[PDB]
């Protein structure tokens, strides 16, 4: 038998990559896609402009889209719903599902920042998921609204995490360089970046330096205390499709040498024997000296590992280094899946 | 003024910008086109793979290519001498043009860091000129070695410059996104940059980091004495054909807000009302939240302009900040042709 789950903004840029996760899953039966009203009614395959490189899962295809609406007969028997939906469109549903005993696990940034919301990355803050005990108090729901970060955001923190545990962390400086997927089909147009890059993502920076202090944060007497350290974000949008690529400089408390910095992201890896279907190792190294590359790299773990090269000694601060993710897997679907996995497992 | 020109290199990536400038310029006549042999006897047409996006200047199209020897006829009335060769060429012509009594204004990175070598931004400290009279004495020969810097090099210390001058510098972060134009036409493989993109570029941070602080030196005893900032980069290539974008994060030594870093670089005008025709503004300021744009804002001063946008307050420095340059118009070919127009309206 599986958990049945559902999807929440199942035609559009992350909802694609939930399918695509969820169509054949030893835990999870993708028994619900819901969408807007023109695509309610409608086969999948004619209701998404798929833009994946690989087809539609077959099982999926044929499967009609219902309307956003907790009550409806095809949400009756589903456990679990994943959410794709934009941030205004979220703060409206995702409390609806809950109230209905449904467990959220959502990429949308509307709760992302309440104080009894967690916002999770299974390998960095699983012990924040404890915040789900407060939150069905204080809202009175008996669901669960659980969220993944912003996909900047995922891929410095997780980087960040093991440096942080062994070193400390004063100062993180990064530069992003990012795909155009997560901005959804009709998101970032083709002159923006043909022969062009945009040296500005709304609200990606203040994500990237608020979101982090949380993720990284302590769980003291039912709030998450906020991490003290320093970080300055510059995002940038290039022309990539998938993979979002960060140079990252980072001051630690204790002082590293590249080596040692090196060998705490190998040794990383929290989730290794909990039998997570959607398991990757964290950060895999590169050793070669222009890796990782998006195209090349953004596969490494089915999408779900970060990929860091170029660990070098930063003449100001302790280190510098590229990191890669998946932005619309690890960053995205993959994070909200990943999350639901550990979920069920760990917690109720 | 019909003052005769040559070029080195003249069919490659930068010779063809060098071209493009001194073919109609009020100053310099370009009588000679040096390249190599497979090239020498051929009409520049047909030597030179043109792959600009204006057509070749029509008075050059027939011009016959020359060997790149400093005893040719076509050099003989010739004593301004542009360079558009590769380090390793550079090491052996340059030398060999000194000592025919030419002064080379050269891109090569060969004679940059040799401390009988000005390294000069003429906006930035044109000073440095003067260490041609210690060349000549170290040296033997009646020429001249005069260099530009690396493009990147450029595009942040015009920036850095104003900002030092008033504020003083204590440590810069970049980040670069590089265009491939400056590796050639047969540099940068569109396999590396289609839905991809580098993590690296051979020598450059090396470059940024020692460069910069030759050029914000001060000149004393005849040598220059080192900037004394600490300056750590991180090296890109993207998908983009002219235009280097960088992400600046910048700690002053008095402290400066925003509006005071953005008056300093608005005010920034040295060279202004001395008819040189290759001027333009050296910074100018965009307060649109997502510029500069390389295909929007490289043309800007007819790529002598350095373009900066975004300027706003640094949650660990002072400011950040992003800067644009035409990597092959102010970080190359007009950086020399900028070099030797000061050098005959101002030196001698
Ligand atoms: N584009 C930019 O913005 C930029 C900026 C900074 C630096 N650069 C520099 O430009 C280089 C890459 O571009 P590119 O396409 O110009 O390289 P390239 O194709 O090697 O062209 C440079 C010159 O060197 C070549 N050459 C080979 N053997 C020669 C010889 N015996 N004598 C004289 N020239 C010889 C070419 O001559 P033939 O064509 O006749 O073979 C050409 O004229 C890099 O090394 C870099 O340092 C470019
Ligand atoms: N993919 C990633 O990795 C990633 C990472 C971070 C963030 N994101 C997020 O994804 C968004 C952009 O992607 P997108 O193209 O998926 O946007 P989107 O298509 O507008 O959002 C997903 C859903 O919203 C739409 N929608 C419009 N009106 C609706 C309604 N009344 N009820 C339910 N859905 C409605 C679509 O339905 P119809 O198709 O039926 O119109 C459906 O695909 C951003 O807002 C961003 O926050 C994605």
């Amino acid at each position: 038998m599986k958990i049945k789950v559902g999807v929440l903004g199942a035609t559009g840029s992350v909802g694609q990559r939930f399918v695509q996760l969820l169509a054949d899953h030893p835990m999870f039966e993708l028994t619900a896609l819901a969408a807007s009203e023109r695509s309610a009614g409608k086969k999948y395959k004619d209701a998404c402009y798929w833009f994946q490189d690989r087809d539609i899962p077959e099982n999926i295809k044929d499967m009609v889209v219902i309307p956003t609406d907790p009550k409806h007969e095809e949400f009756e028997d589903v456990d679990i719903v994943f959410s794709a939906l934009p941030s205004d469109l979220a703060k409206k549903f995702e409390p609806e599902f809950a109230k209905e005993g449904k467990l959220i696990f959502s990429n949308a940034s509307a709760y992302r920042m309440e104080e009894d919301v967690p916002l999770v990355i299974p390998e960095v803050n699983a012990d924040h998921l404890e915040l789900i005990e407060i939150q069905r108090e204080k809202r009175g729901w008996d669901g669960a609204i659980i969220t993944n970060p912003n996909c900047s955001t995922i891929c410095a923190v997780i980087t960040l995490k093991p440096i942080m545990d062994k070193f400390g962390l004063e100062a993180v400086f990064i530069a992003t360089m990012q795909a155009v997927s997560g901005a959804g089909y009709n998101g970032v147009p083709s002159m923006a970046i043909l022969d062009n890059l945009i040296p500005f993502i709304k609200n990606e920076e203040e994500k990237m330096q608020t979101e982090s202090l949380k993720l990284l944060g302590t769980l003291k007497d039912g709030k998450v205390e906020l991490a003290n350290f320093k970080i300055s974000a510059s995002c940038n949008r290039v022309a990539v499709i998938d993979g979002h690529t960060e140079s990252i400089f980072v001051k630690t408390k204790e002082g590293a040498e590249p080596e040692e910095i090196k060998e705490v992201m190998d040794k990383f890896d929290p989730l290794k024997d909990l039998n997570l279907p959607t398991y990757a190792k964290p950060i895999v190294i590169r050793e070669e000296i222009d890796r990782p590359q998006p195209r090349l790299d953004r596969n490494e773990g089915n999408g779900m590992s970060i990929v860091v090269g170029r660990i070098r000694k930063d003449p100001i601060f302790d280190v510098k280094y590229t990191a890669l993710e998946h932005n619309t897997i690890r960053g995205a679907a993959g994070a909200s899946v990943l999350n639901a996995e550990y979920f069920v497992k760990k917690y109720i």
